[PDB]
């Protein structure tokens, strides 16, 4: 079937007919991007796949890369949901392609999407980022790849030839270039690349939009719940140093009392088995904390000229369309995962001096007073002790402090800048959502609807969501092609109208229309976004 | 008449016949308390007036003590009704008596009054402080005294015998010990003296309760719009004496490059002319500002043995009945006085960077932190820049920094340490209000309804502000002589709760009847009494 077989500018793949419940997809899995970077790759920014000879399967899901994986709750779905569904690997730089059976006619438009998780773990081969639907239903040429997370992707030794940090970034924009210079045989047009990933994959996607080399590999860019310019997303030389050093020293890199020669010390951390770097990867956190990595980008002078702030803060994004959002309660997750009180088990009803602490290892990098500052603000002097008060405060500390109040400054901060941005935010609860009611609509639990996971039948979302889904699949396929999510031509009723500086429009994304606001958490997020910052440095 | 006839304790007296709307009330208007603090007496203590022969006549008022007069809108009565409406003069240290016509039957209980007016001005001579109605009406035996303000009453050189300070505190306290001695012989009880005044006379009041020796002459107290704890109605020694030498310096005193004598400058001053103080009042503040006076209340660890905010938080209220209350906005009055923008000519619709500077000058001891802290919780960031927010703002800044939380600070203190407290918030703008609509219930416009003004018809109230000032004046003379505003066993629909650390409850005096709510502006204040001040005793 020449549907399934396609000339790649490296040589032959045999896709595989995937059968969506709008008909069939074709899909080709385990595309090779670039040259496995094992051995004295290891570190190393990736390499371009050589070309093979014969006719390369692609029929199957490739090796997750290697990263940590979530014991915390075993057997939950919740959690189980995000760990890896294939073997892990060095060897995993693979992307993969769903287009529609049979492939397009014109130059389809095309949705790359980039996993995020924290920068440590994530994977493509994941059940919610399955392309079938969003290709099946609208036509899409979907795209998502592997980039190495952990050690393995952000380990790094500023300066250094051999470790020099971003490299799973480098991977991501490799799988661009490719897609660049092959989509085109998958029916997709190269000419409209709108990049889109959640957590750290929208920080990514932020990344891209702020390094200049990504800028020529795509057009239009989405970001849910996260962005490059927060708390997390980023650190600087100075720290990534001094974590590849203490990493590499619980690893005897380099044993003994010896020293100076990064070349030594990375040579030396080659070595180590994959597992031995993941077993330390959690003991270089500065402070005990939550909604903080090990590893991620790093803030070298190369990929990111300065740090995300000033960029986003002096950037030309005159012309940039992008979609940005969040959901109800991103802080809620994170808190069972570290904040003495909480647990999925109970209604963790938490008692306010938990409450105090909760806002230090949600907010590390604060001083006192600042934490002062923070407790102030979330406290409601009229029942400063309700536990249920006291517990949303905390879940709010932290998904403001992290994604909400970050999205705003940088949604305000590019339609100032030129952008044209929209804006919203997510309010659905799945019904089959296995956290418990008190997280609400948690981190990551829009990308099930976004997929278009509730058009599968056997899945058992209500009608509703599913017809929910369809209309999130047509807005993103719709900013997709056009670069705003709205109805045609078609001005079929509600209108979502681009967040400006002075309107701050966003919209409700939810069961009930589309229903426009003004101010994401605009009190709260001048606190964050203004105020707090001088606290801190004064501090 | 032997009912315009009385002994005291010292001499004879006339009153005069008064003619209120409910019927005659006996006035004796005039009563020397003190010896005339005048000449080589001036910056003294008090001295207790000599024993007179013959009749002295009491049917008229007094001389208002020696005090700026106020300019800005001359003619105006919104400021004019403050003014002095007697001759100036050092003279002035009289009381006033109303009693109802005929003298009571047994020992009616007292309701002393206390005027205040930044401590630099003031008169029990005044219109709205008519104690006729209250007498009338309630039956009450009620005494409003003059007390030396400015210079006079507070100019100070702590440690010094010839200008100790507080000395127009000490002029309130010799009023009471003859109230004490004397108030019998009115039909009065002097076991059930009630003090209440408004701005500094309620922080006055507030000094009586913080001060020993005041103790044993009143039994319950009111404080209305005032305390002795905020920012304005204290000072420190060393300010005190910072303000009283150079006040002195500007007016010659002492002459040439002399000095180290605190008596020949005290001396020196005691020889310039009363107008020639009131001439350098306002120049020794140490900065640009509003709601803040030059000679106030001094702690100089005798009157007051520590600071107000010390007592407060560690005396002994356990059993003090104390009622306490605000207007609906403090803060506007006193914006015309120096907030650029602002008038009562026009709506006062302010610019942002008019806001940002009306902050400094409205919290004048803030640092630039602190007053970024300040614009933080006061600006509306979904619209930094209607000026109709801006303007309400400063008025709050203003009302609620050195009004509103400060009651609610004392409030609080007074329940937590045994004090029975009740609470309220004047929200009922006088139809009368000469002032522009934006500043709603100015600081002092109560006492108009609590002394019974609507009573009289050629005034011309509403016969609901008629009914409500009925209301009013009922609440108070029953806290006067029961210790709970209260309808008396007749439990008469709507309840006054008192004021509780942990239900906070405070009622609405309004037109509609009694609305018990709970906290006062608590996350404002909360802002303002426990964060602020570590901000800035770190700033």
């Amino acid at each position: 079937d020449p549907q399934l077989l396609v000339r790649v500018r490296g040589g032959q793949l045999r896709g595989i007919r995937l059968k969506a419940p709008g008909g069939p997809v074709s899909a080709f899995l385990g595309i090779p991007f670039a040259e496995p970077p094992v051995g004295s790759r290891r570190f190393m920014p990736p390499e371009p796949k050589r070309p093979w000879s014969g006719v390369l399967d692609a029929t199957t899901f490739q090796n997750v890369c290697y990263q940590y994986v979530d014991t915390l709750y075993p057997g939950f779905e919740g959690t189980e949901m995000w760990n890896p569904n294939r073997e892990l690997s060095e060897d995993c730089l693979y992307l993969n392609v769903w287009t529609p059976y049979p492939r397009p006619a014109s130059p389809t438009p095309v949705l790359i999407w980039i996993y995020g998780g924290g920068f440590y773990s994530g994977a493509a081969s994941l059940d919610v980022y399955d392309g079938r639907f969003l290709a099946q239903v609208e036509g899409a040429v979907l795209v998502s790849m592997n980039y190495r997370v952990g050690t393995f992707g952000f380990l790094a030794l500023p300066g250094s030839r051999e470790a020099p940090g971003n490299v799973g970034l480098l991977d991501q924009r490799l799988a661009l270039q490719w897609v660049q210079e092959n989509i085109a045989a998958f029916g997709g047009d190269p000419m409209s690349v709108t990049l889109f990933g959640e957590s750290a994959g929208a920080a990514s996607v932020g990344m891209h939009i702020l390094s200049l080399p990504s800028r020529s590999l795509f057009h239009r860019a989405v970001l849910q719940s996260g962005t490059p310019n927060g708390p997390w997303a980023t650190v600087s030389a100075g720290e990534a140093r001094r974590r590849a050093t203490l990493l590499a020293r619980l690893v005897g890199c380099p044993p003994g009392g010896a020293g100076g020669n990064d070349t030594e010390l990375i040579a030396c951390l080659r070595t180590r088995p994959a597992q031995d770097l993941v077993d330390h990867e959690w003991h270089v956190l500065p402070q005990e904390s939550i909604f903080r990595f090990s590893f991620v980008p790093v803030v070298d002078g190369d990929f990111l000229s300065d740090t995300p702030e000033a960029l986003i803060n002096t950037g030309d994004f005159q012309d940039l369309q992008v979609l940005v959002g969040v959901v109800k309660d991103e802080g809620s997750y994170f808190l069972v995962y570290g904040v003495p009180g909480f647990s999925k088990d109970n209604e963790s009803l938490i008692s306010r001096a938990q409450f105090l602490a909760g806002v230090r290892i949600g907010v590390p990098q604060a001083s006192d007073l600042a934490a002062e500052a923070v407790v102030l603000h979330y406290t409601d002097w009229l029942h400063p002790e309700d536990p249920t008060h006291l517990r949303d405060a905390m879940s709010a500390v932290v998904g403001d402090h992290n994604v909400v109040c970050p999205v705003a400054q940088l949604a305000g901060r590019l339609a100032a800048q030129g952008a044209r941005v929209y804006a919203y935010i997510f309010e659905h609860r799945a019904s089959t959502l296995t956290w418990p009611l008190w997280m609400g609509v948690p981190h990551g639990y829009e990308i099930e609807f976004i997929f278009g996971l509730p058009l599968d039948p056997s899945l058992n979302y209500t009608t509703e969501e599913r017809i929910f889904a369809q209309r999130l699949m047509k807005y993103w396929t719709n900013f997709a092609r056009t670069g705003d999510p709205n109805d045609p031509r078609d001005s079929k009723s509600p209108q979502w109208p681009p967040y400006t500086t002075a309107a701050q429009q966003y919209v409700s994304l939810n069961l009930k229309p589309l229903e426009v606001r003004r101010g994401l958490r605009a009190q709260t997020c001048a606190f964050w976004n203004r105020f707090l910052p001088k606290l801190l440095s004064a501090t």
